[PDB]
């Protein structure tokens, strides 16, 4: 393992919203695959299932559109159509209460799922631990 173990609480049994400390926005995908962050807490494409294939590690889709949340070999986030080695995250407990998401296919490089103070997504290698833009609250739908 290039990270650590410390597992959030909770469970995947309901939908949740995924909710970015670092400006306030909810993770989003849009139907064309282009992944973004809104306050707009009545948009439609911000409710997300997550699973675990693994212990620790998630696949995090969008219930409204089906597609997959994942990143892209140049780092960026993208919406697939079907489940493969991109969409899978290790999710982790971090500042010993939010969740962050590092791209498991990307572990080695520190990569995680992130948003901006302005909505916009973050580039894999634009990431590291000790950010604001990584931390997510999962919220009930």
């Amino acid at each position: 393992h290039h990270h650590h173990f410390n597992l959030p609480p909770g469970n995947y049994k309901k939908p949740k919203l995924l909710y970015c400390s670092n400006g306030g926005h909810f993770l989003r995908i849009l139907p064309d695959g282009t992944v973004d962050g809104t306050r707009d807490r009545s948009d439609q494409h911000i409710q997300f299932q997550l699973s675990a294939e693994s212990v620790g590690e998630v696949y995090i889709k969008s219930t409204e559109t089906g597609q997959y949340l994942a990143m892209d070999t140049d780092g960026l986030l993208y919406g697939s159509q079907t489940p493969n080695e991109e969409c899978l995250f290790l999710e982790r407990l971090e500042e010993n209460h939010y969740n962050t998401y590092i791209s498991k296919k990307h572990a080695e490089k520190n990569w995680f799922v992130g948003l901006k103070k302005n909505g916009s997504c973050k580039r894999g290698p634009r990431t590291h631990y000790g950010q604001k833009a990584i931390l997510w609250l999962p919220l009930p739908v």
